[PDB]
C-alpha cells in the first residue's frame, strides 16, 4: 500500500509512535518519506547482502528473517515479509525496538541526513490528527 502523508501520520499515531523516545511524529513521517516513499512494499538490496524491507526499510541484518541473509539475526522475531503489509504493526513494533537501542532515529540513514535538525512539524502540518 501507498499511504497518503497524513494518513501514514495518523495510522503512526494511533500505533503509539507520536514522541516514542521523544521523537514527534514528524520525525517518524519524515523518515518514512524518503525511505520508502509511503510505499509498505518497497524492497532494497545492500552491498552487504541484507535486505530494507517497507514503510521504514527495517534491515534484515539484525532485525527480521529473510533466510538469504547470512550471519543475521532476527531481533524483532518476525520474517521481514511482514514488513510489507498494509497494516504498519509490525514496521511500528520492530522500530520502537531499533529506536531504543542506543542511537534513537539515527539508525536511519535517511533520517539522519534529510529529516535530522528541519522542520518535520511540516510533514504533519495540515493533518487531521
Amino acid at each position: 500500500k501507498v499511504f497518503g502523508r497524513c494518513e501514514l501520520a495518523a495510522a503512526m499515531k494511533r500505533h503509539g509512535l507520536d514522541n516514542y523516545r521523544g521523537y514527534s511524529l514528524g520525525n517518524w513521517v519524515c523518515a518514512a518519506k524518503f525511505e520508502s516513499n509511503f510505499n509498505t512494499q518497497a524492497t532494497n538490496r545492500n552491498t552487504d547482502g541484507s535486505t530494507d524491507y517497507g514503510i521504514l526499510q527495517i534491515n534484515s541484518r539484525w532485525w527480521c528473517n529473510d533466510g538469504r541473509t547470512p550471519g543475521s539475526r532476527n531481533l524483532c522475531n518476525i520474517p521481514c515479509s511482514a514488513l510489507l503489509s498494509s497494516d504498519i504493526t509490525a514496521s511500528v513494533n520492530c522500530a520502537k525496538k531499533i529506536v531504543s537501542d542506543g542511537n534513537g532515529m539515527n539508525a536511519w540513514v535517511a533520517w539522519r541526513n534529510r529529516c535530522k535538525g528541519t522542520d518535520v512539524q511540516a510533514w504533519i502540518r495540515g493533518c487531521r490528527l
